[PDB]
């Protein structure tokens, strides 16, 4: 309960530098990296193998296992800098705005903005810079600079909305069985977003561009981490609502996915996360 | 100091007929893909990015990597039976051997034998034949049946002889700067067998040929545990007599190679695994 993660539209200038300069740090470290990798690996984790489900995403282990992901992100960032947690980036209050690209959370003492059409969509401002940040392929090789083209896509020309999330929180089954992106009436499934998709999570991918497009590069974008604080968020609060309810499959089914499973590439399992206050923060809205 | 890990060829039919059982246990758990996805990730963490070094091979973290690799393969095997170990492969005395294609390591009720030339050298005999034993790709897709083809390799026909191995027993470096494939009087570097070879290990791998033949698709051979678990224990006889010796560097080099850098995917630092009775094992005799 000690750690507050906070709005990023809250956070003093001095939260905000505070916050890039650590992941400056820990990138400079080596320390970064091993993030982009760790995701890189669970989506080619498929469970079962030959199964579209992977260990971090289209299948119940998603919400956890990013959890774990930003526990752990978090604690490194600790080690720099006690004072530092991870905020979240409300991005359904942003898609009220005329033009959401204006949000503050693209100022350039921040995320920095979107890309440099002239430059092949290119980031040039802000601290993670083409020149000042260096970025990952999907093989392990540098690629050449962080690339956004905000709303560029015809599937997803604009961010998720406050009601399509207070209707996600609804939901009363966390997950359904079979345990996939057709998974009906599933809170999991629906945060995901894949019925008539790209809908919540799926689609703030979609909308950002560059490498948060493509799903095995998003991390190498900073940015990445705030929307998963939101995603983990908006999880903590169904947790919240329907407390009666729990971690779906308990048992039966695939390896990876179940309740106890060991989520790879760690030890850790959906269990040792569910209660995220138990793990030592918790957001602002309470 | 406990658990013991035995030569192969010192193996009673009923313990090995144990390991066989464990490991298709441990395959249907879905514990095994564990083992050989970390071995692929490892592969793809370049050490720094862009680099000729990655978390596990190619540089000094080699080592210390593998015998954390198969320090907790080897406690997921106790969970299943605690009585099973990981025996180890010497496969300095096989190459002394007319033919050591028949070397008791490649029966029909341990590790099976050569591929067959009439089915694209698919493993068709023991436990781990096609149909019994699936496999998986560089991408973590289905590919469905091990290939093994020995010696049918013009750079590597023969099994590192014995004598590599006590003249790499000699070199009084754990390894040196820059650290990678041009180390030079490295004893890591020997032992991977990369320079002036393949040497070794760089050469055990490509003796096997099929999926031992790339290093992203080791793992799915059994042996490959087999065969690292006799690495680990040539560096545990360097560490006996060049005792006073370490790990380098220690201080300096890439992160992730460094004694106190966790070594990706894990936390574990090689310092962590310098001592590997303090890991609660050991090597008979």
């Amino acid at each position: 309960k000690y750690r507050v993660r906070k709005n990023v539209l809250h956070l003093t200038d001095t939260e905000k530098r505070d916050f890039v300069r650590t992941v400056l740090i820990l990138k400079e470290k080596g320390i970064y990296d091993r993030y982009i990798a760790w995701h890189g690996a669970a989506g080619k984790f498929h469970t079962p193998p030959g199964s579209d489900r992977n260990a971090a995403h289209m299948s119940s282990a998603f919400l956890p296992w990013h959890r774990e992901y930003l526990l752990r992100f978090e604690r490194d960032l600790q080690s720099i800098n006690p004072e530092v947690t991870l905020p979240y980036w409300e991005w359904e209050t942003d898609a009220q705005m005329q033009d959401p690209s204006q949000s503050q959370i693209w100022s350039a003492d921040f995320m920095g903005g979107n890309g440099n059409p002239i430059k092949d969509f290119i980031v040039d401002t802000g601290p993670f810079a083409a020149g000042r940040w260096t970025t990952i392929d999907e093989q392990g090789n540098p690629s050449g600079g962080l690339k956004r083209n905000f709303g560029a896509t015809k599937e997803a020309p604009t961010l998720p909305t406050r009601d399509d999330v207070l209707n996600a929180l609804k939901i009363t089954q966390y997950d359904t069985p079979p345990w996939d992106m057709t998974s009906q009436n599933s809170f999991r499934n629906q945060l995901e977003g894949f019925i008539n998709g790209p809908q919540l999570h799926a689609r703030v991918h979609r909308w950002v561009g560059g490498q948060m497009g493509v799903v095995p590069t998003a991390p190498n974008d900073p940015v990445f981490f705030l929307h998963h604080a939101n995603v983990d968020r908006i999880w903590a609060v169904w947790q919240i609502i329907h407390r009666n309810q729990n971690y779906q499959p308990m048992k039966n089914g695939p390896f990876g996915q179940n309740f106890r499973d060991p989520m790879y590439p760690w030890n850790t399992t959906p269990e040792d996360v569910m209660n995220h206050r138990k793990l030592g923060y918790v957001y602002d809205i309470e």
